[PDB]
């Protein structure tokens, strides 16, 4: 109870932002808790900051190339973000400090991605994502590079082996098939805020406006759309399986496994599905097994590519990609 | 990578529904030795369920079946059934098993060439004792558990107990294959089919089909629970085959099926709705998964107890239920 | 097997919906010594709840209940409870208890004797306290966690610091009864029971029994939270001890009850439905029969009454503290 | 960082017993265990300077732990041999506040409550057996309940080892009530005298005139005294290493007091202080250790002179040490 | 316990290099095996005694598994050094009781079957090679069944540990002839002959003719055959010591058995065995706590005696033979 | 037994004083498959070390050594190497090596090929660049770490993670290579071959044999120190690699000879003997266990660096490369 309150704050600021990453960051062994813990914290801040529209481009950029150094800076915060998440911005130094109470050796990990991330991010501001491969580089800077972050502080942890944290490529595939699902599934709630992810090479190919895609009339063209984007995102999945495969420590795995499954289940849900430009989506051998040993994982990962595999239209313009795609996953 | 290998495993997903999964996520050269398996099998069995092919043309297939894995150029145009196409691509399939490790070739042949007999010893009668019951069941099902554990075993995946001890392996066979004709009556009934021993039937009515006469519901229930203890004596010997597993990936494949032939019978039991179509698969459960053997265990002696709850005095065979359920639980 | 041994199975099934099949489970030896101890516990707990049994007559039954197991021919006619068959044929029970190890009789017979005296000490008395609560507890299964523990390190499947650990053990005991305790409360309240501590209900309202009452829903479900957040404490033992296990067999006996309890907690807290009859109980992709999993069970649970907290609740600082706790260590 | 470099390069320099087997310590134990260490030998280097009047020494030694949180503070006057961890205790500070807070705890506490006892025993001497104790707790019993706070801490080891704080106390005592038997003479031709002298008095009238030969058997008999009454932390140290689980932790404690074990059994009965199985094992499993640890007990024991006034009492030890289980 | 705190000092008093490892043992075997070990030394004892006459002796030697359920008996004509087990049977009979009948049950039988073998010896010496396994088995190999089938019945090994008494018997053998080979002035000075004389009667015409310094040569060829034997149970120590899964068990089996190879090794080709006493570098970087490093500890030991193998020494093939299937057996 | 396989760890006792105890030690299938790697690669070194051997008939015999192993009939009897008896009678371990499982063969003939190729390239020139003394080295005991790691992943009694490490294996061949190398100075340059990086010694002297001269003693105990700081930088790899091991019968073997190198390595530092003849806590513990190895490593750490002459070219660099180490 004589222990740091600055800490149990950070641990309400964790269940308080995020509904999908607190209980599995919470399981996890000795020190990776509490590193991992701050490192969802600083970049919810980050993220924060850059979501904030009422913060100009000018203003912003340097906040975002910064935010790293703030980290060192004990009585930094910014009191004028409207988001809803700023609680974390305005108490920013109680979140500072314990991350200047970790081990120098994950400071430097967690350091190096905001700075990165803070880059990336900035140089994203005034232009939208363009070409397939401007999306792989605008992921790798919101979620590649946390997958590597992470994958960094496991290996250094020792929890887990130093291949880990080396193979960045393998890492970015993990947080880039977390990425695109997301992007994927919130198409309607994004157009609504004014926001654009969806590769404009992509749906330009569909329609004239990615609005577009929202209004009834154009619904199969964007359900097409909505099939190409899929179909891309199924490619990191070998990368997922060769990472879980890798790893050794069970809160770990669980940790990495559970949300990796989440991801390929709301893929799967939103397959060939009108309702993701309706709206928000929603959920046999597979309900036998949890996601927390490496052969069910597979498993419950081939239920899911079989789920989409039957209900490729041979309609559907991706049609012979989906199912290249998906024979690739399961001849291993 | 091979045309002929990704071929089969998308054959293998579009035929088996609740194998797929737990197959490719096997462990090394398990997993094209099973995917194998289960695809001769399965063209062995659509052959031997083709009503359109003559006894005189099919008892030569189903006897030589087994060396139609051994010419390359093997297929079989006339099936008018709706897996046809693994019989009319023969090759393809015939091609992967013979690029297998010899010692898995030999145990899938076998089981081919001693399941053939057997399904052409059937063709012309019905299943009359229980004994009888037992020597069918073995021909398309305990010879299947039988080949599995061979295969366990000559992988070194399982040590060499798991392919020796054959009336363990038939044991995980036979109550998967009666679970499934218990709760099928109405399905073979409305077909043509007859499973159901016929000595056990006669006892209660004239004809089979009387089961699915409303005015006899009771006589019904009282055959249908004594097929279902018959069935509950395979118990002891699933779950020390299972005891003996020492891989996950295998365990998996093998529990899980295991599980839900259980949760099968337990819905059935001295339930009404078994002849009026399929039935409900209906506590300490809910928070553990089929993934560890005392957690199978666990579910296993779960479910005996729903059943043992409602074991009515009055039924014919309620000493006999009770009797094989109170071994089950007893033995450690 | 044994006909007497198959007889014992039949009783743990008769009187066990919950952990007959978790016991069943258990590896080698522990599961006979686990199924006996069981058992035996049943029928010192029948004899505690007969109310036909006078006090006088019951002191030394409870007291001499552990003597009663190398008592080849002692049974107890004279019961009218639901769980009687335990007692009436009680020597088929002994006998298995005596066939078991020395070393698990001696753990069994010490808990047996030990639980005795504190039942019988508080036959004429309610809780008072919330140190008698714990101490009741205590009694009738903070004492049962212990015994279970000893029985784990004697049969050599689990590390002798699980057996030693006797606090944390305590506290695995103390846990589950809370909860049932809380949950049961209006199943006790018209059984002429009541377990509800006086120092902490009286500050509510003149009697236990007026949480009965719908006029006094609102004190009723305050003092439910109150009870909820005191039984949150035990939790940080709880995973201390379950992190310790290293045996598949025994962790699902010990990890799936304590889920389930915590479930339970869950479903109650802030919950009116407690005063009017029974409440009904990531998390799907994940069962508890690892510990990180039971983790993310935990905390899945916890957030679930920290995000139901009303700020009008006079213990929802409490109840935060306590979550807080949980959640940062 | 260059700092915790420097910490390290300071445990090499200053320990020749215990740097190799920290070193060898389990993730965060090896950090936390580093710096206690060396916070330790600066606090013991302040209490050994006898240039350091005791109006200036007292409160430094009641302050010392306080220090730890004063980033600039460092002690420019000290001469003796260690003095470079006084002069750049900055350095070592620093590295302190980097450990994760659970540790800094513990190594504040301890610190603070042995300087308090240091300060109790530098104007005085040990008289008692209990006042032995005493001062063997403050300058040794407190580390081992440290450190076991520390495994505890860490998770590498079950939260009984920090809890049982007599067993760790034991582990303490008994390794230094075998160094202050050990260097009898190098304490006595150095101003200092550590032997209780309720005991050594029995024997003579200045604790010194052990050093002469003409006392050398009055000096051996106090000697075997004392020994015996060491013996006694054996049966501790036994469970608290049995406790251990971790093979890191186990090397670091088993070791040294097997090492311990060793020097007493060579000790015993040995004039040159006032002047078989066991080559197969190593101190690695508890089993090894508990097998070495007998094989000295009978060295002692078949050495056991009828003559000596401690012979019976020394042979109740060792039995009670052979019997446990 | 008094009682159980003066074997355990008898225990002391009369092992030096069982002792350590036995105290060392987990729970019930502790007592178990240091009752084994004192029970068998009384019997030993007696064996031993030549003040005792062979009709007053045989009695002794056949009931002594009896003396262990009769609470007075004792033993107070004995002249021998281990005279206090006999004098104070009764407390190291008491303890006896004391064990949980599974342990007793194996002590009584082998303390039964053991006295039938000594008896039987006590007229003869021993000739073939095939009678000095038989002697060795009623000395040394029914000790270690004993001690197998007590570790199989404490549970702390598996079932097998004692199921296989010839692996069991092959440990008790190895230890025997070892100590047989190294002891054999010792034992001549003694009055006592324990080398077989099928074997040294190629040699020389009298087993005592090895003590005289002009069959110094006869005698190491002698000397090297009998360690050629002895290293022929070998294959079965690695056997049984590679199923051992409990690690007070392992130190207890391994050390003493590491300890006979140093021994061979050092008495391989060494005059000095006739002379007086034999004293025991990858190996450096070990000890015999592991199965890996015991494995390492016996090929270097092997090797040690293989290079120093004489091309004329009437065992030199035999001697190669036992090494090459050694170094070869996976 | 087969009779042929017998015969091959008479060989491995024969060739190998270090190594043959360990290897026979080894848990089921990797023992006949690191022995029967040993023995190739014994008879391959013979090969290369023998100076009668015109170039043009030793570079094929290097080429296509690995092609040998599938031809029965293939031997050499045309060596004067003290080791001969390995290629004269080399059939008889073909034999067993084909006896093999697949998956070991496959990578001892990968190893073998590609080891060849590299020996090949260093017969007519010398090790000029620290670089290129590296390159050597990865030929002659590089690669056969990986190969050895393989192995044990091949053979499962440890994880696929261990044979994935190649560059750590690798480090664990160098780290060897280079103390012995380093130690056996005096023996190489009165044998006719240098290994010692050119671009180092010739820094210190103009012919690398004036090392062994007494009035350059200074100069030589100075490239001496300067070679072993550059060894020491493989320890934390070493450590690493270690450190994922699981398998008792590989850490012992792994283990054993890497810290038996590192005692050489503190016995040889700032010693003068390297250029004449040959050369308490760690005592209480052997190399069996990983935090035993690390203890054992420190202390022969802290032996070299309290004997760092201030004064030495490299003391800085030894100091830094041990404080890496230290504080890893
Ligand atoms: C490592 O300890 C984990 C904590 C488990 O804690 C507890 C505590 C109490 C009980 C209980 C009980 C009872 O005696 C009370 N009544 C309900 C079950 C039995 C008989 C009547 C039980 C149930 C129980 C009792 C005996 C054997 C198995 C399970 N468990
Ligand atoms: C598991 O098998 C491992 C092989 C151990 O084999 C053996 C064989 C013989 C003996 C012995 C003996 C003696 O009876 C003979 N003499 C010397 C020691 C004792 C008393 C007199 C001993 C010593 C012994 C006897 C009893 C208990 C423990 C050890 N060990």
């Amino acid at each position: 109870d004589s222990l740091s309150s600055s800490l149990k704050t950070c641990y309400k600021y964790l269940n308080q932002t995020s509904r999908s990453f607190a209980a599995v960051i919470q399981a996890l062994d000795g020190e990776m808790r509490n590193a991992v813990c701050i490192f969802y914290l600083v970049l919810r801040a980050l993220d924060t900051l850059e979501d904030d529209m009422t913060i100009s481009v000018e203003k912003k950029v340097p906040l975002l190339h910064n935010f790293h150094s703030f980290l060192y800076q004990p009585d930094w915060r910014f009191m004028e973000s409207k988001e809803k998440d700023r609680q974390v911005l305005e108490d920013f130094p109680t979140i500072s400090l314990e991350f200047r109470n970790l081990a120098e050796k994950y400071q430097t990990v967690i350091a190096d991605i905001c700075r990165r991330m803070g880059i990336g991010m900035a140089e994203f501001l005034d232009k939208h994502v363009t070409s397939e491969q401007e999306w792989d580089k605008y992921c790798h800077y919101v979620a590649g590079l946390v997958g590597i972050g992470l994958s960094r502080l496991f290996s250094a942890s020792e929890f887990e082996d130093p291949l880990v944290g080396e193979d960045t490529e393998r890492a970015n595939s993990m947080g880039l098939f977390l990425q695109k699902t997301n992007i994927i599934r919130d198409y309607l709630e994004d157009q609504q805020g004014g926001r654009e992810f969806w590769p404009q090479e992509v749906w330009s190919r569909y329609v004239k406006k990615l609005g577009d895609f929202a209004l009834p009339e154009n619904i199969d063209l964007a359900v097409q759309c909505l099939n190409e984007l899929i179909t891309n995102a199924l490619h990191h999945i070998p990368d997922v399986i060769t990472y879980l495969s890798r790893l050794r420590n069970q809160s770990v795995f669980n940790f990495c496994a559970i949300p990796q499954v989440m991801a390929i289940a709301t893929l799967a849900a939103c397959y060939n599905n009108q309702q993701v430009f309706k709206g928000a989506v929603l959920i046999a051998v597979t309900l036998m097994m949890d996601a927390t040993n490496m052969p069910a994982v597979k498993a419950i990962i081939y239920q899911y590519m079989e789920e989409i595999y039957h209900r490729i239209p041979d309609s559907n313009p991706s049609s012979s990609k989906t199912r290249q795609i998906i024979s690739t996953i399961r001849t291993q």
